[PDB]
């Protein structure tokens, strides 16, 4: 009942200030959402080249694209056609810290994303503001409700040059814009987002993720 | 360059729990005095459906009583000047990063802040509005990768007695390069709202601060 | 490696003290470690009843038993004859922490587990103090490399009472005995853990778990 | 009930990082005063392998001059006592727990210190030793859930001048029922180590402790 189709169209903007650079880039895309397959391509249109490690940005750039098997409440895909939005922290080893928010509507056969970014405390010789990261590695987050709340949870972690790992705790609470939409129990989702072409300083990308739903063990087998 | 008796004009733009606002300020202090003090106006977006008092810290650190003997990084930033940053990490998982990029002009300074917070509980006492004020609070002042920085155990007084936590980290950074590192040491704080109006459209706000070395010297 | 048999027995004690309470607990048990299971019976020898949940005790009661497939390198199985040793530190979401290890020998076809379990800053009314605990949910590892040793980190939570759960941060650090033992990259392992029956006390306790190794999207 | 020239005894027993040891300490304070010392031997593990001062801490509250207008939970706890349980989490992901049971008779304060800790990397500061001296500090003293809990940004100093950052989370508790609970406030701390042998087998410690109540109050 959603409206969604087997094909959707991606629309985003965002706008954001990480150790005080300010950026706004935008985004278009294409994707599968029962699938849970997306990609985007992003252009920088303020503040480039960014001053900093692109990869923070990216989980940042809609769990609609999420493949739910039969047995686990979909949040997600329940909350259209009005849409939903989410609100993350993203707390880094090292004391990085960042809050992000992205409202997500729908119209016709398109997704609308309006997203916002802030960070700091990054520091100045940090693999962030030092440019060190090579990719995210995948991920399994763990969703459950906590006060009324759809909540998810997330180790992260970026690789490095000379690969070792920059470790980062997510934490996204997930809110229907409508009433009464069904809360699921306590379930896992597997990511794994890519970068899968850029120009030297990153003003364009080219962004792929993948995300599967599942019970865990030994339900997942 | 810093006068006994120093004005202050402030703008806020900010968007918490998804709930735009603008906030205008008017003030004086006294920087050798380590005192201050603002009133405050919404502008937009008022009244807030959230606690006034997680926006006051937000509302410059040039107003903090500095010994001879520690180094005033803030004092020696001007007139060029001198940005902070900060995050608020308060215990229900509630999160905001302010910034602030403090200017001079004659005895003024000029204050364009930023702030911005989400994952605030419905339930919670921010957007429930249960608190009362900030207790009092030391700063502890360091160096990290070349960046002055502030780290504060903070906590709410809240309706009922208790104290809703939140730990402040600030970077601060002058203007201008050169500016000489201060070494650890400490700012105490107090920060009160003397009176506001019923909704917080308009509100009265003070500040004193004093810096010193800790025991055995304080 | 040819020490590791695919049946495998457990010995184990674990002494320990939380929130200023001692106990001291008896193990035995058998695993697979090629299936990645494995089941003990515990039985506390001193200090019960215990007043605090039996559930945050149950991780401590071996990676060794985890299946791994032929792409990821197996560095638990590597490191026996001679066997490693972990420390784990519980971060509760309320403040509570606890401190665990254990050094994990090999005689003949059995491991022998030396287990220690410290925890303090339990509030009184929190749900370990108040046994409001069912289970922990199943959940996944992230095994990483940092600074030439093997770490894990873990969201973990406990279901309780009345349907909410309670958070926990693992992070445990495996060391082998030997030092060449090859270092695997980044993976993960899901675990699910169980206590599949129990005494009104928690005197005795039949404890289950299986854990996969795997390599995470898109491989899975 | 607690005399202005007290001796002290303990014996800490922990493990960090996998490596045991016991460790005795004889001293003397003057608890109306907020100081004290002592002198440690380590009895087993010697010599240690990781950084001495990150137990120095866990070598009592009662050792801290309180003025009148705060009431002195610590003091009020004795002749029976009370127990503190402290949570010390570096930067670093090293992570300490510590608890101290302590009782009374005459003139003697008798402690029961257990410590142990883990996860600390093994070319980090702690292992490598390159610690000098935790800065001065000070704890927010508070109450969770009828519990006085005390909060604290510690930080060891560095070789390098860096700073190596530990939140420190005490909870202390009464032995006897009914201890009457004090509001929010400060304790200024200053520990030190005196003096110690080359591998710190033995070592004289130091602290200098005093309750507060924050700006304006001083």
């Amino acid at each position: 009942m959603s409206a969604i189709k087997p094909d959707m169209k991606i629309k985003l903007r965002m706008e954001g200030n990480v150790n005080g650079h300010h950026f706004v880039i935008d985004g278009d895309g294409t994707g599968k959402p029962f699938e849970g397959k997306q990609s985007m391509d992003l252009e920088v249109k303020e503040g480039g080249p960014l001053p900093f490690a692109f990869d923070i940005l990216t989980t940042a750039f809609n769990r609609v694209f999420a493949k739910y098997p039969d047995n686990i409440q979909d949040y997600f895909k329940q909350s259209f056609p009005k849409g939903y939005s989410w609100e993350r922290s993203l707390t880094f080893e090292d004391g990085g810290i960042c809050i992000a928010r992205n409202d997500i509507t729908m119209e016709g056969d398109t997704f609308y994303n309006k997203v916002r970014f802030y960070g700091t405390n990054f520091p100045a010789n940090g693999p962030v503001m030092q440019k060190k990261t090579l990719k995210w590695e995948p991920s399994t987050e763990k969703m459950y409700v906590r006060d009324g709340v759809l909540t998810g949870d997330i180790h992260m972690a970026l690789l490095l040059e000379g690969n070792a790992h920059y470790r980062c705790d997510f934490r996204t609470t997930y809110k229907a814009k409508e009433k009464g939409v069904k809360l699921p129990g306590y379930h896992f989702v597997d990511h794994c987002i890519e970068i899968l072409s850029h120009d030297k300083d990153y003003n364009k990308v080219k962004l792929y993720e993948h995300a599967v739903a599942h019970s865990g063990l030994p339900d997942n087998a």
